């Protein structure tokens, strides 16, 4: 109802948490936020507790904390990371500095499952079903992930999959660390900064992921922008004139025009032995033109997922109000907005 | 190697030999789905279990091998036994699905309570058979861990079998199956007190035994916290002997923060009952796992004086579980599993 807090020192810093959380171990893989695992005595599960670092050091930082928290609260779906709890040890807005996020301590990512395993077709079919089911939900709330990669996908011992860590990298030129292996799953139209772009950028990534799971190899492992785009045009072929007109950027259009012609390969030969339905689906996902690329909803209806597909068990998100975006507030307003979200948090029904 | 046919029930693909006809989903199973069917060769209703995603993880791979080794070893009248185990794959390369076949039972113990009112003499017969089966299971160094009315079942002859063992994985709290559903689990597992011995199974048998003697369930709990209240209302708060046995110091905080309540005499609870029944329950529903009676000792209790024959309450052959210490890859677990499918010999007649 109104928990009692207890204090302790872990990461060379004080951790003041509800006493329901116990045995806090700093099993942390990442900075810009410190995380511990703990035993939640109420639910009787193991959890991850993330203490946000310097959440309100800046307007940019105050705005990012509010954006992150608003989204995390909104996302209630089996195939999407959810918030078990959010709390502050502060009893007042006057005394408010720390924000803590609690989620399920999720298992290994998708890479750790797929070393060079070609993965059985039934296995890939279940995994990609779940990503798409999750994307349908996320896209329905007018959100685009944009960084979707195997390390953003947690998987159970039962192959139940959740989508993690949505887009913090808004638009190419932003917080892009690792410019080697990150770009392997990124849609061309955002790599090359065309105007032509929609939610199906995530679908390109799903295509790359699915291909990897079937083949056991990264599909487009490029050493840089140039080698990346070269590997891509080798498989899908160079843009038709329909696509060239829809591009607005002149540097973008003339750059592509320079590239020598390349035919769209036959995917059945590239993915030899593979389920014909899978190959057909790959062909609908790995397309250059965003207007032509298959959406999450449509992919879900693809025959490849016949066994799993049930439109009544593929929910959409409630409408998500993003009007706080492009608003001009001081850092205190942003802080107070964040406080309200912490204070009014209700756990999801169990 | 017979002919297979394909089919879809419950968002899964079923590829079974032609001899199994008229499949139909009859509820769920432990890491699988179970369909009733008619065997054309023997003219017998059979249950067919499709293992769920047997080799998609190391944990599933091992749980699959464990389950199959177990069912292959179990040969007792009060325990489920394999009639058949098959795969559609004709090579280890192609081996992805595993199917288990057993006799189709008449009804579980939820649909016998529903059915008719249990005369004390019938309860004795049913509980005798559960214990007889437990003695066998326990003699192979196996704990069931999740014994409940849905995991017990009866023929037309009131011949009872134990179904669906527990998967040996600490997986405490978090359930290696479905979310929510307790009632028959002993407290020492719910709170992780100390070293749980085979008598945790006995705690379940008592709860079942009571629910048979009296229409209502013994500990109808809402959540973990509630369940404990219910359990302590009847049993009474732990003693200083137990407090010392409980190695978890976190658990101490909770117990000593609760209100102390003395032990109820079971006559008052189970009014009108057979005194031997009450007396047996006392020994089953004790809180200390050291003094809790065993399956073997329970069979000897005077309550079963009509049924007890020591020369016909057998134990299992030596079961080798040295695999349990091994850490392998999926294809190693799979390969070992494949060897077990291929080797399998159906029981005579
Ligand atoms: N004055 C500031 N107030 C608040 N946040 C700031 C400020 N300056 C930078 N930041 C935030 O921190 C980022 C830069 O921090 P940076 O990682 O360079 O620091 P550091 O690694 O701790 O220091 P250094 O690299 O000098 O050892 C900016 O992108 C912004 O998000
Ligand atoms: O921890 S994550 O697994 N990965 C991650 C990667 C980059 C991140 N950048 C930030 C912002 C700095 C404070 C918030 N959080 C980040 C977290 C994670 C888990 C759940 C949701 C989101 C992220
Ligand atoms: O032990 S099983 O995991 N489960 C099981 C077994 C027999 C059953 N017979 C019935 C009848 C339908 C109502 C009673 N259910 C049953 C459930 C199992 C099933 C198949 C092969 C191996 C193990």
């Amino acid at each position: 109802e109104r928990p009692t807090f207890y204090r302790q020192e872990l990461n060379k810093t004080i951790w003041e948490v509800p006493e329901r959380y116990q045995n806090l171990s700093p099993v942390g893989s990442g900075a810009y936020g410190s995380v511990c695992a703990a035993f939640d005595t109420k639910t009787g599960h193991r959890v991850a507790v993330k203490k946000l670092s310097r959440p309100f050091q800046s307007i940019i930082h105050a705005k990012r904390t509010y954006r992150e928290l608003r989204l995390l609260k909104h996302m209630k779906h089996e195939n999407v990371i959810g918030l078990l709890d959010v709390f502050t040890p502060a009893r007042s807005l006057e005394e408010f500095n720390d924000v803590y996020l609690v989620t399920h301590l999720m298992g290994a990512d998708l890479n750790n499952i797929v070393k060079c395993q070609k993965l059985t077709d039934d296995h890939v079919q279940f995994l990609i079903y779940q990503i798409l089911r999750g994307l349908k939900y996320i896209h329905s709330a007018d959100i685009i992930h944009r960084d979707l990669k195997p390390s953003n996908l947690a998987v159970n011992e039962d192959s139940e999959l959740k989508i993690l860590d949505f887009g913090l990298a808004r638009h190419t030129d932003d917080e892009m660390t690792g410019y080697v292996a990150t770009r392997w799953y990124r849609a061309p139209e955002i790599m090359l900064n065309w105007m032509h772009y929609n939610q199906t950028v995530d679908i390109w990534s799903v295509g790359c992921i699915m291909a990897e799971l079937l083949t056991g190899r990264t599909l487009f492992p490029g050493t840089d922008h140039i080698d990346q785009l070269k590997l891509i045009l080798r498989l899908v072929g160079t843009p038709g004139a329909e696509l060239l007109k829809k591009i607005s950027s002149e540097s973008a259009r003339n750059y592509i025009q320079s590239l020598a012609q390349m035919p769209k390969m036959n995917f059945a030969n590239v993915f030899i032995g593979a389920n014909p339905l899978a190959v057909d689906l790959l062909e609908k996902m790995l397309v250059l033109d965003s207007d032509k690329r298959i959406t999450a909803a449509q992919a879900l209806a693809h025959a490849y997922f016949a066994q799993y597909h049930d439109p009544d068990d593929e929910p959409v998100a409630d409408p998500y109000d993003q009007s706080f975006e492009s608003r001009d507030l001081l850092i205190d307003e942003w802080k107070s907005l964040t406080y309200d979200e912490v204070i009014s948090f209700v756990p999801p029904p169990l």
